[PDB]
RNA sequence: CCCCCCCCCCCCCCCCCCCCCCCCCCCCCCCCCCCCCCCCCCCCCCCCCCCCCCCCCCCCCCCCCCCCCC
């Protein structure tokens, strides 16, 4: 008798951020530099400068990455994606002087510093190798911008925590990932690179989903390099983005851990069906909303449910997941019983 | 078979607020200042301004949030939305003098005063800090419109209750959400500013639904700042606006509450259900209707229902959400009742391993 | 390889119909009382609350098929 007390809030809530016919348009003055795609060798050559040398300042190196983007992506298409991204800021296409590269925002100077520096040591190596760098060890090589966007894309993974967080992450996977790219390019600041990437993408936020629609385009390609497959798989482990609480969520299930059970965490089973089914309602943008930084982000909490969250947590306590994750506890009571289940379940063998 | 005996009144009720053909031309002479996209910075920089020093006066603060809003939304797509909002007011479109800005509305000599006092300030603390302030201190941040906008948000959050209520909630608030914001501009008087925010929504009514639209608008953008992502998620929590009856009563029928398997509470069960069935009927727009001080809410009233809203409300007070709820109780016997039952509830632990669905060698486990 | 026999068909008988019978046929207007409807009560609203935060390149073996007969 008693059905028919119910509110689909959530999809209300979402429902709401769709009905705007009017468009934003904020960065109204703004300028950013973008480079014609008949640049890519100039750009190709600059990015491996970055890595071959170890430099004084590695501050525009981030923005040097975003050129090659520019000019893989399109000589004007770019302007596109960024207007399209909420941004109403205006492109400014990269020149050339005497030879070198004027990019928009990038002090002439740096240009010049990570050039002279190179050359300085390319000049001291080529006297010890007699004369002789293969190829795959000159910043002349076609993969340089890709090795080093993929530091980018590493602290484009750990955007969701500290500058900091992110700059251990990077170093330590780039190790194990990028190899190979740091035998050739030993002199790869991978720090002073991640932290300008890091910077970037805080100040320039519409470079965030020019990243993605780089990653999106590569993703896409038929043949792509070592290096350009690498890139888009950093950026696959990126998917579940400020969202680890739901699939830890999904865990939790998987494990059959029986707190999911206990009567406090079966009354919020409503609020937590409507966020996973919001998950289904925005499809697969759903998942990079958080790295996007996009305002409509946030609908996917589950803070409208503390004691699910808690054993959740627990859970993976016990599993044995939980690592260095800050998401506080509301019920303490909870998680420590979900873990000690789950402790139990992780050493017991079943068929 | 006495069972023809239904009217869906409720239904009817609202079926004739849709019925009307004509439209109502409301504020037939008045005016209100819009600022074009092409002056966004300079209006950032008036913003960041009202935060940036301790001023006199916070009276045009909120007229002044508005025409950020403005720039971002449109010079003149602006106009469209106060037209649509059922409002005739018209706009008027704010120019430069020097260089400063003339906005409809707001007094020069105040403009010029929030400026003065901005640039006394900054020369103050510029000698301090030996020439040394950093970007992310200046008046110029470009996200100082935001941060006024975000103590707007707060005070738009409880609209629903007294002058006096929202200017708590906004202060406490703002402490933890803008913590960051008031480490730059420790200057910013929230209570002044969030003062000048509950006058204009009061005052200028089709300024609350360009805020909603503002909040759409920013809500569907690929790429958001820090602080704009900040202003969306308190507008969100300010979905169940008016409606927080409607909300506990579902925490009622989570809860399992016994009182609402009362007979006298069972006679109400067909108007419960049609308060429910006309928000589902309205869809989106349902949550935010009290927020916009439509005169079509105020359907979803549980006035109707004395026995139900006493047991909600009960249920509510047991498991300690009432808080500081005004809301009157009708059926005190119920509410008392429902409140035992909650209590005995919030303070035990059983499991459903019927609703788990485990195998009894797991279910076996469990019990250990 | 396949195929390999035998082999016209038909052939009787036989008109059909033929009786009887018009149908219908009674009765019968309908209508007819009472009766305005309404009548109470009722502004709604009122609490709390930024989210986020772990880890993780993938890949890595081996392999022509076919092969008779008719």
């Amino acid at each position: 008798s008693l059905q028919g007390i119910h509110l689909s809030d959530l999809s209300y809530k979402h429902a709401i951020l769709k009905e705007s016919q009017y468009t934003i348009k904020r960065d109204v003055g703004t300028t950013t530099a973008v480079t014609p795609s008949s640049l890519q060798q100039e750009i190709t050559l600059l990015c491996g400068e970055i890595l071959y040398a170890k430099h004084a300042d590695y501050k525009y190196a981030a923005e040097i990455g975003i050129q090659y983007i520019s000019t893989a992506l399109g000589s004007e298409r770019v302007q596109q994606i960024l207007r399209n991204s909420g941004s109403e800021v205006q492109v400014v296409l990269t020149r050339t002087y005497s030879q070198m590269l004027d990019i928009h925002g990038v002090e002439k100077s740096w240009v010049e510093e990570i050039d002279k520096e190179a050359r300085k040591t390319m000049a001291t190596l080529l006297k010890e190798s007699s004369g002789n760098i293969p190829q795959n060890q000159r910043p002349s090589a076609p993969d340089t911008p890709i090795i080093l966007l993929c530091v980018g894309a590493l602290i484009f993974t750990k955007l969701a925590s500290t500058i900091e967080v992110g700059l251990e992450t990077t170093v330590r996977r780039a190790n194990r990932v990028l190899s190979d790219a740091l035998k050739r390019y030993p002199r790869m600041d991978i720090p002073k690179i991640a932290r300008s990437f890091y910077d970037l993408f805080e100040q320039k936020v519409y470079h965030r989903s020019l990243f993605i629609e780089y990653g999106k385009a590569l993703g896409s390609s038929s043949t792509g390099s070592k290096a350009e497959s690498l890139f888009v798989n950093i950026f696959m482990q990126a998917y579940g983005a400020g969202q680890t609480m739901l699939r830890w969520g999904v865990i939790a299930r998987s494990s059959n851990n029986i707190m999911l059970g206990h009567v406090s965490v079966q009354a919020e089973l409503k609020q937590v069906t409507e966020v996973y089914d919001l998950v289904r309602e925005m499809g697969p943008e759903s998942g990079l909303l958080h790295l996007r930084q996009s305002p409509k982000a946030g609908l996917l909490s589950l803070a409208n449910c503390p004691n699910f969250a808690s054993v959740v947590l627990g859970n993976a306590s016990g599993l044995g997941i939980i690592g260095m994750y800050r998401g506080r506890v509301p019920n303490t009571e909870l998680f420590s019983a979900a873990e000690s289940y789950a402790k139990s379940l992780k050493e017991s063998n079943k068929i």
